[PDB]
């Protein structure tokens, strides 16, 4: 990763929290192309000081994805490790995370919008699968909306997939349980079962989010009941707008070897 000076970063408003992280809008002063000076809007992800021992995982997450370049993967500018903080410096996406966008705009989001966003997320995951790179935390909060749909110009929305954060292979067990049903059943059994097939299951959970206007699946269940949901081999309920429900259930297959490839997933989506 490129090293960025603390002196060149300005922290502005808080944009919320992630797992053991705090998120801020900021500005980076930099010399750009042709030697021209720029002040660039950035997203700053800050690892909690009391959790500095997760920094290896925090940064290995961002590093692995940033060794590949793709139009549907978020751009990382570098890191700032000046002094006591661990900071990931990332492109600032105008419209933020998909989960809060769906909640605030669920009135004005139709099947064609959901299908376009689903196709774009599948394209990103197909790219990862072809490169045998595991993401490990596919979810609507980790989808960023670069551009809104503009029917007046026939422009579709455009999304990017963010970095996965601290791996489920090092997180506390109670956090993994709270992440049911994004974390697949085999990873609750053994977090070291993390595999390419992990991302197929979470992709299904994420489609459910996209179809449910920002609702969180199984949010009414506490962690003990989320565990028993998997023990009883239940599936999620079909969303009210059910056009994608069969694809959701096909992806959320309790047998990891039976989950469809992303090529097959893209073929399905192209049939609707
Ligand atoms: N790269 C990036 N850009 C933005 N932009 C943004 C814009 C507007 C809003 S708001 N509150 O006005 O709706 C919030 C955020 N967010 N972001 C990001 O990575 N978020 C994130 C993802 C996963 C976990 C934690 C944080």
């Amino acid at each position: 990763f490129h090293k960025i000076r603390n002196e060149d970063l300005i922290f502005n408003e808080s944009l919320g929290q992630g797992t053991f992280t705090k998120i801020f809008k900021g500005v980076r002063r930099e010399v750009g192309d042709y030697g021209q000076l720029h002040e660039t809007e950035v997203l700053l992800k800050v690892l909690d000081k009391a959790h500095r021992n997760y920094s290896e995982s925090f940064f290995e997450a961002a590093s692995m994805m940033s060794k590949l370049s793709h139009k549907h993967l978020v751009l990382n500018y570098g890191v700032c490790v000046c002094g006591d903080e661990n900071i990931l410096v990332q492109e600032f996406v105008k419209f933020g995370s998909l989960d809060t966008y769906l909640k605030k705009n669920k009135n004005c989001i139709n099947i064609l919008w959901k299908l376009e966003v689903a196709k774009q997320l599948a394209a990103a995951m197909h790219f990862l699968e072809e490169n045998t790179l595991i993401h490990g935390n596919v979810c609507a909060k980790n989808i960023l909306l670069i551009r809104e749909e503009d029917r007046k110009t026939g422009n579709p929305p455009f999304i990017k997939l963010s970095d996965p954060g601290i791996s489920i292979t090092v997180l506390p067990k109670d956090i993994l349980q709270e992440r049911i049903p994004w974390v697949p059943p085999e990873c609750i059994e053994n977090p070291k079962n993390l595999n390419l097939a992990t991302d197929k299951w979470s992709f299904g959970t994420t489609l459910w989010e996209i179809c449910s206007g920002g609702d969180k699946p199984l949010s009414a269940l506490d962690s003990q009941r989320k565990l028993q949901f998997y023990e009883d081999r239940h599936q999620l309920p079909a969303p009210k707008a059910a056009e994608l429900a069969n694809l959701i259930n096909n992806c959320m297959d309790y047998e990891p070897d039976h989950r469809p490839s992303f090529r097959a997933i893209i073929r399905d989506l192209n049939s609707l």
